[PDB]
This record gives C-alpha cells, sequence and structure tokens, in this order.
DNA sequence: AAAAAAAAAAAAA
C-alpha cells in the first residue's frame, strides 16, 4: 500500500547543519489524504554544546527547558524518524520541506549514523513539496481557491495566510494545515495536482528537457517573484558541467542582450552581482534548475495566453528571444563556461556534502548502531572516511556523556570551552538584551528571553 | 544517492 507522510520540524535555528531540532511532528495518510494510524509527535533534547537562536525561539514559543524536559536524545530522535521514513511505498512531504526540513533530516541522519538519502528513494519511497504546488495552482489554474493579497497586493503563499483565506504555529497544527491545503488543491484542481505529483521524480522531469532543440517550458519558482505570479517561460541551454542534477535555464521573459555582448568571464561576474549596486546594466537572465529538488516544470501550452495576460508575461517577447538564442549557439558556449569554475568548513557537522560514504564505511556505521553505547570505544573499527571518527566522538559525547572517560571528558570540556567563549556569551547576552528592549512590552516574549538567559547560565 | 557558501525571491526557525 502506497502512503503519504506529512511532516514538519520546529527547530532552534535556520541552519539545519548547525542548529538543532526542538520538535518533530508527522501524520500517515493515503492517496485520498485520509488519516492512517495515530499522529507522531516528539521533542529532541539539545546537547550541552549548543545555544538556540533567539529569533527562532521567539517564533516557536518552545524553550530548551521544555524540549529538555519532554524530549529524547538526537540519536533516538533520529531513530523514531528513520523508522517512520523507512516504511516502504511512502511519499514524504510538507510545506517547503525540500529547501529546509529535508535538509534537517539529512543532517540528523548524518550526525546519527543513518543514511541521509535512502529514505527518499529506497523501497519505492519519494518526496514532494507543496510550496511550488500552491505557487503553480495560482499561476496556472487559480479557479476555486482563494488567494491572499496583503497591503502590497501580491500573492502570499504563507501556510497561515492560505488556511485563513480559505477557512482552516504548532508542528502538528502545521501538518493538518498542510493536509487541508493538499486536499483543497486536489478536490478543486486534481488534473494539475496529479501532473505535479507524477513529475516529482527527476527521471520524469527529464522527459520535458530537450536541450539541443531548446524546447521552451513553463517554470514556476519563487526566485522569479510574486509580481510575475512566480512564473515564466524558460529554455534549457545546457546541462550543468559538474553538477548532474542541475540544468541551465535561460529566462525568455527578460533582456537577453547581456548574453550576446558580454563574454563568459564577464557574464559570471555579472551573474553574481547584487541588484542594489547593479546600475543601468541589465542582469543575466539565467537560472539553474535542480531536477532532484522537485521543481515545477511543464510544457509551454500549460500556460495559456489568458493566464500570461493575467500574470503579465509578454509571450511574444519570450518567442522572439528563443529565435535569437536558437540563432546564436555561441550563447550556449558562453553560458555553460560560466558554471565550470571551481572555502570548506572545519566543523564535521557541516561536512555532509563532502562526498558519499562507501559501502564498507556504511556497514561499519550499521555495526556502530548495533553495538551498545558503552561498548563503542572497545570496538576497534578501521574506517576509511575521516569524517566518521569525528562524527563518532561527537555522537557519543552529545548523546551518551556517561560513556566518556576522563580524557574524552576533558577533550569535550575543551570543545565546549572553545564554543562558549566570553565574547560569544557576551554577544549572545547583548543579543538577548537588545531583544528584551525590542519586545519590552511583551511578557510572553520576555519570559522566554529570561529562560534563554537562565539556560545560557546553567549549562556553562 | 550529493553539491552548503557570490545572488536571483520568498518560503521555511
Amino acid at each position: 500500500q502506497s502512503t503519504f507522510l506529512f511532516h514538519d520540524y520546529e527547530t532552534f535555528g535556520t541552519h539545519p547543519a548547525l542548529d538543532r531540532p526542538a520538535q518533530f511532528a508527522a501524520i500517515r495518510t493515503d492517496s485520498e489524504f485520509n488519516v492512517i494510524g495515530e499522529p507522531e509527535v516528539f521533542y529532541c533534547k539539545p546537547a550541552d554544546d549548543y545555544l538556540p537562536q533567539p529569533g527562532a525561539v521567539l517564533i516557536t514559543g518552545i524553550t530548551p527547558q521544555e524540549a529538555r524536559a519532554k524530549g529524547e536524545n538526537e540519536a533516538a530522535f533520529a531513530a523514531r524518524i528513520h523508522s517512520l521514513f523507512t516504511v516502504p511505498k511512502t511519499c514524504i512531504l510538507g510545506y517547503n520541506n525540500v529547501r529546509f526540513d529535508d535538509e534537517v533530516t539529512r543532517n540528523i541522519f548524518y550526525r546519527n549514523f543513518y543514511d541521509p538519502y535512502a529514505w527518499s528513494w529506497q523501497h519505492d519511497n519519494s518526496r514532494w513539496d507543496l510550496l511550488d504546488v500552491m505557487r503553480a495552482c495560482y499561476a496556472l489554474r487559480p479557479e476555486g481557491i482563494n488567494w491572499p493579497e496583503n497591503d502590497d497586493g501580491l500573492p502570499s503563499f504563507r501556510l497561515e495566510h492560505l488556511t485563513k483565506a480559505n477557512g482552516i504555529h504548532d508542528a502538528m497544527a502545521d501538518v493538518y494545515a498542510t493536509i487541508a491545503m493538499a486536499k483543497l488543491v486536489k478536490t478543486r484542481q486534481p488534473r494539475l495536482f496529479d501532473y505535479l505529483f507524477t513529475h516529482r521524480n527527476k527521471h520524469k522531469l527529464m522527459a520535458l528537457i530537450d536541450v539541443p532543440q531548446m524546447k521552451p517550458l513553463v517554470h514556476v519558482s519563487g526566485m522569479f517573484g510574486a509580481w510575475r505570479g512566480n512564473t515564466s517561460w524558460v529554455a534549457p541551454l545546457a546541462w550543468h558541467p559538474e553538477n548532474r542534477n542541475a540544468v541551465i535555464m535561460v529566462d525568455l521573459a527578460g533582456d537577453i542582450s547581456p548574453l550576446l555582448e558580454l563574454d563568459s568571464d564577464t557574464l559570471r561576474e555579472r551573474l553574481y552581482t547584487a541588484k542594489t549596486d547593479l546600475g543601468d546594466n541589465a542582469a543575466v537572465p539565467v537560472k539553474l534548475v535542480h531536477i532532484n529538488k522537485c521543481p515545477v516544470l511543464a510544457q509551454a501550452n500549460t500556460l495559456r495566453p489568458e493566464d500570461a495576460d493575467r500574470l503579465g508575461i509578454n509571450r511574444q517577447h519570450c518567442l522572439d528571444n528563443l529565435k535569437i538564442l536558437r540563432e546564436n549557439p555561441q550563447v550556449r558556449e558562453k553560458v555553460v563556461a560560466i558554471f565550470a569554475e571551481a572555502t570548506p568548513s572545519d566543523n564535521v557537522d557541516a561536512q555532509l556534502y563532502n562526498g558519499f560514504f562507501s559501502d564498507a564505511d556504511r556497514a561499519a556505521m550499521k555495526i556502530v548502531l548495533e553495538t551498545e553505547p558503552r561498548n563503542l570505544p572497545a570496538l576497534d573499527i578501521t574506517f576509511v572516511d575521516k569524517r566518521i571518527e569525528k562524527l563518532l566522538f561527537n555522537y557519543r559525547a552529545r548523546n551518551f556523556p556517561g560513556t566518556l572517560d576522563y580524557a574524552e571528558q576533558q577533550r569535550w570540556l575543551e570543545h565546549r570551552r572553545q564554543v562558549f567563549t566570553p565574547e560569544f556569551l557576551q554577544g549572545y547576552a547583548d543579543e538577548l538584551q537588545m531583544l528584551v528592549q525590542q519586545y519590552a512590552d511583551d511578557k510572553e516574549k520576555v519570559a522566554l528571553l529570561k529562560a534563554l538567559w537562565q539556560y545560557a547560565e546553567e549549562i556553562v
């Protein structure tokens, strides 16, 4: 039986590699989005070598004392999730999960000796993201669903802003809200939904990409902008030379002249230039599309003239530029050359994408999981990848301090001393102070800021 | 099975 697993994290900060999770929530459902089984909710105990981002806490209303009280350790946290995620024929999804939540999962698994990717493909599993779905439905097939406007008068695709606009900040509350919004797009606009669902697989999306012929495609993405209904026509120039999942798209709705005039070396420097300091010179209308990140791509005619007129996209302008691009192969020679160019971090936590782990290293990490916390140091394993030891020490020191001998306790105590420096704690203290002014007339916020300081004391 | 961080806009804590 195929299933849908709607999830959402509530974390202590924006960096999934560097910030710890506070709460996880998830519900199992079926093809028609009907609840299977009971809702899964649990909290993660943050280790004693970390302090949360206050801004992230203020948003959540979840203190470290709460998570520490109600929750379990990150190794168990990583287990309970991996158990739910391993279940075969499961499609794991949420609201903007690919850009964030997934990245958490990957790290959590990476830090706790679980494979960081298997869950997204093994045993007929998959992942999906309902952000660009909502962004598509509005831009292509808006009938039947209400769309917010704000004081700016542009479409807001914030979950809370969508639920309230159609009559519907807790982790579990966000999941339901995600389901309701799925149901809402399914029931009202099922023909689009299914298309977006079946084309979540990069291997499917491939079918749309005819690079030599440069077949124009309808791309929906935030990076375009709300004023364009997050939508435009794009023509694939070429595959990314090093990265295989990336493909180089040229925006047909935009000034192409920079591509013809300026040479690669220039176009590059021009590509990575801020909009502020960029004067009268036009920006390079080129973006990468990452097929493995579930990007919305469809064929031109999916975007109908009337919709292009509603959104404000001069079809003709897109049709012209394509003729010129097809007329100027040298543009492809110029563009690809941009992306063929070649400052890593020391912190093992941040070394996820350094490379895949070998099979041998994999098995050993399966043995590390099997072996009891106390019996790990005795387990004289010969690893190949240098990250695994550093991961293993931190894994033990964070989740099972009781297993540490005096030297390891000293080495850890040093590591904590290197993190919690007087100036870091001063910066944190004044960051906390500032905020307590900024929300001076908010007792709920203050009470938290006091808990952050109280936490910032006792743990060091 | 992957690509963080020049920057594009807008969603996530």
